[PDB]
C-alpha cells in the first residue's frame, strides 16, 4: 500500500464541487491516515460521511477565509500529528471552490487561502518533508485569482523547497457531477468541452482523485511547483475545425 | 499490482543516459510485461541485460530513424499482442536522447522518430485504449528539437484522442549519471541546478521512472497532452537572488 | 504625427517607480492630447509638472483603490471627452505600481484597480474604438497580483473586444531609477539582471514609452490580449552556465 | 521619418501568403532602404514589382533552403552596405511561408532556414546593432516547425544578444487574402476565426506590416526574445460559450 502509515489534511470536503472526497477516497484506498476540515459546524454532515466512510483520525473545524480558525486548526491537528518519534505531515489538500469585493473576496478564500495554509502547515510539513496541493477548475473573476493561485504554487514551491517540502496543483476539467449537472447552464458546458477535449469526455472525480494521489506520493518525489492538467486534454486544444 | 497484464513497448534502452532502463524497471516492478527495443545488433548488449532483469517478452530491432525498420518491428510485435482476445499494447514509450545538417539530424532522431511510433502502434494502442510517452531533457539546436518534439505531443493527443489514446511527455531535470558524471562540463551543470532549483537537488532516474509509471498507468486515464516537469523544480524557478 | 488629434487618460505619474512620466512623454511627444490623474490632492505636485511638461488638457483626481472615485473621475473626463461630434477616448493607461491583508490590497490597488477603470471608461473607449494598456514589473504577494492583472487582460479583451476595444499590457524589466537606485539591495537586482539578460543592459524608461506608445497607437490595431515583455530578453533567459 | 538612412534585406516576397509584401511596404513608408530576395529565377517577377514600388537598392538571389546560396547573397549584400564608415544592416526580416520527409523539409525551410540566415547576417547586423524578425502563421507538422522556429528566436536572442542583435517573431492570425480566399477550406477557417477572435474580425496585412515595422524600429529597443501575436486576438481566446 502506497501511504502506509502517511498522514492527510484534506481540506474541502464540505462542497459538492470540489472533488475533495474523490481526494480523500483515492488516500484512503492507499492506506493513507486523513483529518479532515469542515468550514462550519452548519455544514459538517456531509465531511462527517466522509469521516465515517474513510475512518478519519479526526474533523477539525477550519475556515479557510481566518487566519484564526486555521492557527486553531493547526494547534489541534498538531496535538494528534505534532508529537511523536514520527511527527509530521505528509500533505495537505487545498480544494475549496462583479464588484471589487467580489474579486477580493475569490482572491483571499481562493488563492490567499492556501498560502495561509502553507504557512500554518510548514513546521509539520517540513518534519516528513511532505507536499501540498491546490486544485483549480475549469470565467469570471475566478480566472483572476486562479491565475493567481498557481502563481502562489510557484513561489511557495520556491520558499519552501529548501525544507524538502513539494508544492503542485491540479487543473481539473469539467466534471459531470449531480446537481452541479441539474443547473441546465453548466450541463452545457459539459456537453460541449466533451466534444472539444481530444479523449472526447470529460473527467471522472475519481480521475482527479487518483492524479490528486500521485501528486501526494513518493512517485511524485521529483515533482514541485507543477501545474497538472487533467481534464482529458481539453486545456490542450485547438481550433474548432467544423463547429 | 498496478499493471498486472499490461504490455509495454520501451525504446531506448540502449542509451546510458535515456532513463529508459529505470522507466522498464519502474513498469516491471507493478506487474507489466515489456518488449525492448534495440536500435542496432551493435548496440544490443545492454537491452539484452534489461530483456534478462525484466523477463522481457521479446526484443525486437528498431532504428527510429527509419520507417521500415519502425514497420518491421511493429510487425513483430503485432505476431506477439496483436492476436489474441485481448490484443493490444498498454503504453508505447519513446525515450531517446552546428550545420543545418545537424539541425535536421536532431528533429529526425529526436522529434519526428516520436509521431513515426505512433503511426505504427496506433491500431494496437487503440485496441487496449493506450498510451503514448516521450522523454525531453533538460541547450544547442536541442532546445529546437524539444520544442518540436513537445509540439507534437499537443497534436497526437488531439488526433489519436478519438481512439482513446493518451499522449504525455516527461520533461526530466539534470540527472547525474555515471560517466555522463565524468565529463566535467556535464558535471557543472549539475553542481549548479541542484543549487537552483527549488529542493535543492537533481531528481533522480527512480523518479522519472515512477512519473513514468504514473502517467502510463490507470492513474493517468484523466491525463492527454501534457508535459510532466520531473525536475525538483528547476523549470519553474526564478531569479538567482545572490549567485 | 502618430497620435494627431488622440485623447489618453494617463494614470500613474503620482509614482516615481510606474514610467508613467516615461509613457505621457512618449504619447505628447507623438501629439496625443492627455488628462493625467492624481490620487490624492498630497501627491498633485509631480503630476501638475508633467501636467505643465505636457499641456495636459486636464488634471483630475483618481484613487483607483474607490470605485465612487474612479465613477467621479470618469463623469469630469466625460466633461471634456465625452461630448461632440468626435467624443471618445484613444487609450486609457493603467501604470500604477506578508499578511492575507497585504495580499488582499495587493490585489485591489494592482489589479482589480484596472478591470475598475475598463469598466469606468469602457463607454469613451467604445466611442473611437481606443484601447487599454497596463503595466506589469520585474517577487512578493506582488507575483500572485501580477498573475491575476495580466489575466484580466485576457478576460477583459474578450469582453470589449465586440465593442473594438483593444486590451494589452506590458511587463517591464528592472529600471534603472533615482532613487529606486539608492536601496542597495534593488540597486543589486539591477546589477544582476544587466549580466544576465541577452542584451546585457537593463531597459531604460524611453524604451518602455515607445512600446506602451506603439500599443497605444494606430500601428497595433490587429493587436490585443497582448502581455509584450520589454525587458532586454531577461524574461526569456535560461541558465547561468558560468555564475 | 523613423527609419531614415536604415537598412533592411527583406526575404519572401515571392510567397503571396508571406505577408513580406506589406513589411517591405511598411518600412519603406518610413524611409528605410530595401534589399529584398527571390529564392528563384523562376520567381523573381513579383520580387521586381516590390523592387519597383519600393526603390530596392538591390535584389538578390536567395534560397534559403541552401547554406551556399545564403552565403553568395550575403556576399551580394555585404558589397552594398559591408563597406563605408556606417556599413552594416538595421534589420533582416525572415518572412517565408505526412512522412518525416516532409516533417525534415518543414523544419529544413521554416525554421533552420533562419537560424542559416542569422549566422549569414550576425557582422553587418552587429556593424549596426540591428535586429533579426521571422514570421509564424495561424495544423501539421507545420506546428512542430513552427514551435522549432519560435524556439530559435529564445536560443537567437540569447545568443546575438551580446552584440546588440535584438531577435524577435511575430506571430500572424488568419489573414484574408485574394486566392488565398478562393480555396474554399481555408476561406473557412477565415470564417471562423473572425467569430472566435475578441475583436470579432481578422487581422489584415496592414497591421501586420506595422507590427512588423515596430518590431524592427528604433522604438522597440528594449524588446528582444518575444513572440508577438498580431492576430485580434485569437490566440488568447477561451471556450465557445454558445457555438
Ligand atoms: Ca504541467
Ligand atoms: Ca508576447
Amino acid at each position: 500500500m502506497l501511504l502506509k502509515g502517511q498522514r492527510f489534511v484534506v481540506t474541502g470536503i464540505a462542497s459538492k464541487l470540489s472533488i475533495a472526497w474523490a481526494i480523500a477516497e483515492s488516500l484512503h484506498r492507499e492506506g493513507a491516515q486523513l483529518i479532515l476540515t469542515y468550514p462550519n459546524d452548519k455544514i459538517k454532515k456531509r465531511v462527517d460521511m466522509a469521516a465515517e466512510a474513510f475512518d478519519a483520525v479526526a474533523v477539525i473545524e477550519c475556515d479557510v477565509g481566518s487566519d484564526e480558525s486555521i492557527q486553531v486548526c493547526f494547534d489541534e491537528i498538531a496535538k494528534h500529528w505534532g508529537v511523536g518519534d514520527d511527527k509530521g505531515i505528509d500533505g495537505i489538500v487545498h480544494a475549496i471552490g462583479t464588484t471589487r469585493e467580489g474579486s477580493q473576496i475569490a482572491h483571499d478564500i481562493s488563492s490567499y487561502s492556501f498560502v495561509a495554509l502553507a504557512k500554518a502547515g510548514r513546521e509539520l510539513l517540513a518534519a516528513r518533508q511532505g507536499s501540498l496541493l491546490t486544485l483549480t477548475y475549469e470565467y469570471n473573476v475566478m480566472g483572476m485569482a486562479k491565475a493567481s493561485l498557481e502563481a502562489s504554487v510557484r513561489y511557495l514551491a520556491s520558499s519552501l523547497g529548501g525544507e524538502g517540502i513539494r508544492v503542485n496543483a491540479i487543473s481539473a476539467g469539467p466534471i459531470r457531477t449531480l446537481a452541479a449537472s441539474g443547473i441546465k447552464s453548466f450541463r452545457r458546458m459539459l456537453d460541449v468541452s466533451e466534444k472539444i477535449a481530444p479523449l472526447q469526455r470529460n473527467v471522472s472525480q475519481e480521475e482527479v482523485g487518483n492524479a490528486a494521489l500521485f501528486l501526494l506520493s513518493p512517485w511524485a518525489s521529483g515533482i514541485t511547483g507543477e501545474i497538472l492538467f487533467v481534464d482529458a486534454g481539453f486545456n490542450t486544444v485547438a481550433i474548432s475545425e467544423k463547429i
